């Protein structure tokens, strides 16, 4: 029993963390097989990057311009290319501690867990949401850039996220791992607001399931609703639609607890109407919206990875 | 910017993960050099652990009884002996991935990352706080005895909990790697409660820090108290008492901010006796125990381990 935000193990990803520094520029690399991957705007001083042309500074910097370290060793540049926002470092040596690994781009309300490093040394490992407004609600100081989010299934790295960016509000931005930003964020120090955010329904229904699975079950109402007269309520409180998709995903939790995807939908809609009168489920007093349906499968059966 | 329930960085710890298996009962293992260290009850069936007699039931065993997997590979134990609530299996192998180490036990208010495996294998990470009560709020199946709690100073992993048992009210209690029970629990199945716990005083003020560092500022007040006037209020709502200690530790975050700790006391102190009023502080709307003056410090500074 208990439920905790949890992060996947980051040994895997741990292996794979560089120092990439371009002249005054230091921040954090992924070294995967013979390539290091960081952000463009290693490229940039601090006053290049209020409008900085990143092709050209690229075209200005010779191989031996990057100094890449993985500890005490210095790893030699070979070749140096750009995709989108991110750099590609040719090494000279092939990671030894490359995991099997992939490169995804997740949609809006999946979540990854971040390794936040300074330096290409982890300072430590925490559970995100990609918010629907492509935002995520990180810790990062200035040096993290560079730090990545990922999945672990089974054997294999899912690499999703590379830290770029912070906006205001103290929420952050950046690319998937071909360096296309998530959302309308550009890698350039200019005014960029979030979008309003929402909250993520789906994720919301699959946190209540786990409540109950822990016996926390104060919350469940006698009623029923339509899908129809669900979303009506969901959308006066800023909650995405709930879609026949996301009835499917819930399937799993639905058939564990036998209480119907439409019945915990009658429980959240009260809940929204009506407040929590000072009563907490599973230790909080909001709605948590950063659990998938897999992440409570995955804690609530305890899926492990090798 | 942002703040987070951050785990220490897991890779030193994961490859220290085994899987023990005698008769019936298989749990995780922890293997540093040539020692395999695990709960005792590996040894019980799930009928011997009413009442279990485990200077008894060790005797009928052999080195052979323990069958000891790391992945794919099988352990030769060539010794075994207990240490109070702790099984030590000498193994034939010294663990190659043994990192640079350290036993502590913890004192009640610090912090600790928890490695929670299945099958001796790494299933997630999380951080938790040792509560007065000598529990944690963990998450834990059966399965995961047998998984640890750590601290990362640089290089060296400081192990302080290994995973033994879960109490009423899903809270949870087990050992330092020496084999004895936080608090006053022992490993058998019978009717044992938690004291009633208190909150973290100390936690609760490092928090509030880290949100005036975060631009979180609406709750502080123009006013100041004394020790001694603060501690009555706080024993009301079953906070335990702020020390001197306590003040000195707060000390660098009472520097970086400007504000004295007997100011952020006044703060705390209004908190509760008005309650939030519907307003939350670094996204949440209960007061949060779990982060040490430290833990603030590391992550609102970036500290990292090798
Ligand atoms: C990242 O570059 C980094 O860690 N570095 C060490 C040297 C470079 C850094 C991370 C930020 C800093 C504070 N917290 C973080 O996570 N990223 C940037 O500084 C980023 C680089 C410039 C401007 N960046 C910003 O993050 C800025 N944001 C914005 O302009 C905006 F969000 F409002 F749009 C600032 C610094 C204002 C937060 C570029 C986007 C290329
Ligand atoms: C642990 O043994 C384990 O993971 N195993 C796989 C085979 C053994 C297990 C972990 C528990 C189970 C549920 N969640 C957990 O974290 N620990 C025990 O089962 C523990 C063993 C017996 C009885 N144990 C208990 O945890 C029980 N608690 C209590 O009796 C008490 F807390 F109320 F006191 C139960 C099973 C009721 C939760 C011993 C203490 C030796
Ligand atoms: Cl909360």
């Amino acid at each position: 029993s208990g439920f905790r935000k949890m992060a996947f193990p980051s040994g895997k990803v741990e292996g794979c963390m560089v120092q990439v520094t371009c002249g005054t520029t230091t921040l954090n690399g992924l070294w995967l097989d013979d390539v290091v991957y960081c952000p463009r705007h290693v490229i940039c001083t601090s006053e290049d990057m209020l409008n900085p042309n990143y092709e050209d500074l690229l075209i200005r910097k010779s191989n031996h311009n990057f100094l890449v370290q993985a500890g005490n060793v210095q790893l030699r540049v070979i070749g140096h290319s750009m995709q989108n926002c991110v750099l590609k470092l040719k090494v000279d040596t092939a990671n030894p501690k490359t995991p099997k690994y992939k490169f995804v781009r997740i949609q809006p309300g999946q979540t990854f867990s971040v390794l936040a490093c300074y330096n290409g040394s982890p300072s430590g490992v925490y559970q995100c949401a990609m918010r629907p407004n492509f935002t995520i609600k990180g810790s990062f100081l200035n040096g993290a850039c560079g730090s990545v989010g990922f999945n672990i299934d089974y054997d294999c790295v899912s690499f999703c996220y590379m830290h770029h960016m912070e906006l205001p509000t103290g929420v952050h931005a950046g690319t998937d791992l071909e360096g296309n930003f998530y959302g309308p964020f550009v890698d350039r120090q200019t005014a960029q607001a979030a979008g309003t955010d929402t909250t993520i329904t789906v994720n919301v229904l699959a946190w209540l399931y786990a409540a109950v699975i822990n016996g926390d079950r104060w919350f469940l109402n006698r009623f029923t609703t339509t899908l129809n007269d669900f979303n009506l309520v969901a959308m006066k409180y800023n909650y995405e639609p709930l879609t026949q998709d996301h009835v499917d995903i819930l399937g799993p939790l639905s058939a564990q607890t036998g209480i119907a995807v439409l019945d915990m939908c009658a429980s959240l809609k009260e809940l929204l109407q009506n407040g929590m009168n000072g009563r907490t489920i599973l230790g909080s007093a909001l709605l948590e919206d950063e659990f998938t349906p897999f992440d409570v499968v995955r804690q609530c059966s305890g899926v492990t990875f090798q």
